[PDB]
């Protein structure tokens, strides 16, 4: 089969322009017209951006663009958005009932403004309570930089190995979300009194904490 | 225009076979045959599993097979395996510029648990309700697979007017966890009667409903 040729990255800048590459063969790019650019948001499922050249599907807003001088073919993106940083692949149909892809470019929109996660700490609810069990949370949205150190604070004490939390990632494209959870014993939760999450994001630190108060 | 539901997960064993679905409307999906599957795996430029349905993109093992009852489509791989975890994608075509893919699936076959996750609904607290702000968090703890789908519906109604998800990032126990983050403020939270989050899971599909309250 051999393969294809498109670069593993392409840096642009928030409201900039994008060129996206695809060297390929004389029966594909190099010879037929049956090319595509597909836009993963990353996690959702490809979904073509440019077809049949600069063949812009339903409500694929224009600033994208096919073109190729030959064997080798590209596509540009005039002025970025950041929804623009996604996964960009390229594909020329082949010989018959068959075609070929490759991966890269239009992945990197910096010009992206840096922000802070709006921690939100919650305790366990009723059910769980009625039910005899507890699971505590720290939600973390509104950050661009996704690379956060969250902490479990227990009556003002570094809790340790009963608390999960995982690689957040992009909300409506944009920026990320996280959430730590301290899984526990209401025994010990109903013991304690200070119940604090904390995030440290880029210097800056935000802490939240709950006391056996509320209702529920 | 888009509209293809394909199963969220699809269970790998060892030697075994697996099958899917994908589904939209009459029109396209049912008045006609259109839908065409893709191998996507751990970030690569997808393949071609079905190429019009009932024919395999040559150099494709014949285990994989496609199957609409007329309203929808399926797929089977007869003899599970390693080179089979992917994210399988599906398209009917469209109006010269529609052409729609359904979601994804995935697969498995090694040392692998096999278990059921744990959805959990904390609405809001006062602090938050108090001033101007809600959200509502529905977490999904330790699964085994985790390709769990999350729903938020209140007073009957489905929704995704108001929700983001936080991908099941691992709990070093090798099990799974993720969240859903729906934000209201106050207005819907109290302007409704009850809410809910629900989690489908490789034959599994457990749900929380929920309420509001006043709090004391």
């Amino acid at each position: 089969q051999s393969a294809l040729t498109q670069p593993p990255s392409a840096s642009g800048s928030l409201g900039q322009s994008v060129t996206i590459s695809c060297t390929g063969t004389s029966s594909d790019v190099g010879g037929y017209n049956y090319v595509s650019w597909y836009q993963q948001h990353a996690g959702k499922a490809p979904k073509v951006i440019i077809y049949e050249v600069n063949k812009r599907p339903s409500g694929v807003p224009d600033r994208f663009s096919g073109s190729k001088s030959g064997n080798t073919a590209s596509l540009t993106v005039s002025g970025l958005q950041a929804e623009d940083e996604a996964d960009y692949y390229c594909s020329s149909y082949e010989g018959s009932d068959n075609f070929v892809f490759g991966t890269g470019t239009k992945v990197t929109v910096l010009g992206q403004p840096k922000a802070n996660p709006t921690v939100t700490l919650f305790p366990p609810s009723s059910e769980e309570l009625q039910a005899n069990k507890a699971t505590l949370v720290c939600l973390i949205s509104d950050f661009y930089p996704g690379a956060v150190t969250v902490a479990w604070k227990a009556d003002g004490s570094p809790v340790k190995a009963g608390v999960e939390t995982t690689k957040p990632s992009k909300q409506s494209n944009n920026k990320y979300a996280a959430s730590s959870y301290l899984s526990l014993t209401p025994e010990q939760w109903k013991s304690h009194r200070s119940y604090s999450c904390q995030v440290t994001h880029e210097g800056s630190t935000v802490e939240k904490t709950v006391a056996p108060t509320e209702c529920s």
